[PDB]
DNA sequence: ATATCGATAT
DNA sequence: ATATCGATAT
DNA sequence: ATATCGATAT
DNA sequence: ATATCGATAT
């Protein structure tokens, strides 16, 4: 086998998220990675535990991809 | 220890050194990363083999920087 | 360490 | 798999 | 890309 | 066994 991708945190499933927003927001521009980061990280800093959760209940669903995964890698 | 970093490529040395000049060329532009990397892969296509290969004398020191590093590597 | 946002190369 | 280009969070 | 591994065909 | 192809993993 390969090695498995390493877990996707709660931030990483937000951020694809937030990246249909500015999609649907703009849907011509190229993205400024820099702006976009930051613009995301604000969001994220400010929303509350409720709005969070569905990205933790996606984070804790690739942690056990994660861990059943590697239950098989040999390095 | 910690896992050693990935073998740099000959390519991503000079990314690198893509991004020195632009910002030499754009110092005020907040890098379009799209548009960047196409960039930096139209002037890959087109450099001389002398100079890619001052990129690719770094790649080779770096593989053996990995390899040796890999030797104390424990997961 | 590794992942996201895009495109790319080794 | 892993890295670059920037910033960021887990 | 590339180094390495396995299956196949000889 | 060995030469080759081409998948696999990096
Ligand atoms: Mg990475």
């Amino acid at each position: 086998g390969s090695k498995p991708r390493g877990k996707m945190s709660s931030y990483a499933f937000f951020v694809q998220t937030c990246r249909e927003e500015h999609k649907k927001k703009h849907p011509d521009a190229s993205v400024n990675f820099s702006e976009f980061s930051k613009k995301c990280s604000e969001r994220w800093k400010t929303m509350s535990a409720k709005e969070k959760g569905k990205f933790e209940d996606m984070a804790k669903a690739d942690k056990a991809r994660y861990e059943r995964e590697m239950k098989t890698y040999i390095p």
